């Protein structure tokens, strides 16, 4: 048995005991009951690695948290890099969750930081959201926040794209859309993006030796073209693909027979 600790969204840290090969799942499943929550929110959010003060990793599934826990234990000094965050990009399903105590606690104080790192652009509504802030008026604050422009959406570094000659591309993952933006090799943004619609993917994958994510895409009547994405992320970039489809089709499903056409 080893320990390991693990941050929350409100500040705190959690210990936990677990095997030495436990996997992702069966960690995140440990916090989760210890922290009190249910079948209504399990299911919201996820263990994640923080890799800089910009960007935290979502652990794939055969990760051992251990294993990264020990090996950052050194540079994350008094803080761990193990982190649990929301895992949702349908805001509309996390409103559903404005009368769980839990949920709205976690996630308010998630929006709070990621308006405070910038992910969040709230400039406009800036005045009411520091009045609901100080209130701590969570749901209300949240709901305002839920209109503002990267909400519930997820940018990766900068990296080398094969369908750019010169320059890299910041990776932006909503439920709405999936985005690139331009930028120098060196993170300097310059103002283009183009935007891809969920319904044009066809097909998507990755390439472990050639450290890229890979997604084909058809726009109207044209042939499918691959794009490959140099991201050392690009595991994480493939999950957040399976997620969007996830719950765009969960999403359907919750709102002569055809399955005989010959009676």
């Amino acid at each position: 048995d080893v320990e390991l600790r693990v941050a929350l969204p409100d500040g705190t840290t959690v210990t936990v005991r677990v095997k030495k090969n436990s996997t992702t799942d069966q960690v995140y499943q440990a916090i989760a009951a210890k922290v009190g929550m249910d079948s209504t929110t399990v299911n919201y959010f996820a263990l994640f690695e923080v890799i800089s003060h910009s960007f935290v990793r979502k652990l794939a599934p055969n990760e051992f948290p251990h294993k990264l826990y020990i090996q950052n234990y050194t540079s994350a000094v008094p803080g761990t890099c193990l982190t649990i965050r929301k895992w949702l990009f349908t805001t509309e399903e996390e409103i559903l969750l404005n009368d769980n105590d839990l949920a709205v606690t976690y996630f308010f104080h998630q929006a709070v930081d990621d308006v405070k790192k910038g992910y969040i652009k709230a400039e406009e509504k800036s005045y009411q959201l520091q009045k609901l802030y100080e209130q701590r008026k969570m749901v209300m604050y949240l709901n305002m926040l839920r209109t503002c422009e990267g909400y519930n959406e997820i940018i990766f570094p900068h990296c080398a794209c094969d369908s750019r000659r010169k320059g890299h591309v910041i990776t932006a993952i909503s439920i709405t859309h999936f985005k690139l933006h331009a930028c120098t090799e060196e993170g300097q943004l310059e103002n283009q993006v183009i935007a891809f619609e969920w319904d044009e993917m066809q097909r998507w994958d990755t390439d472990e030796e050639g450290m890229a994510f890979c997604f084909e895409y058809a726009r109207g009547e044209k042939k499918p073209r691959w794009v490959k994405i140099f991201t050392p992320y690009f595991n994480y970039m493939h999950e957040c693909f399976e997620r969007v489809f996830c719950e765009l089709k969960w999403r359907k499903e919750e709102y002569q027979e055809p399955q005989d056409l010959f009676a």
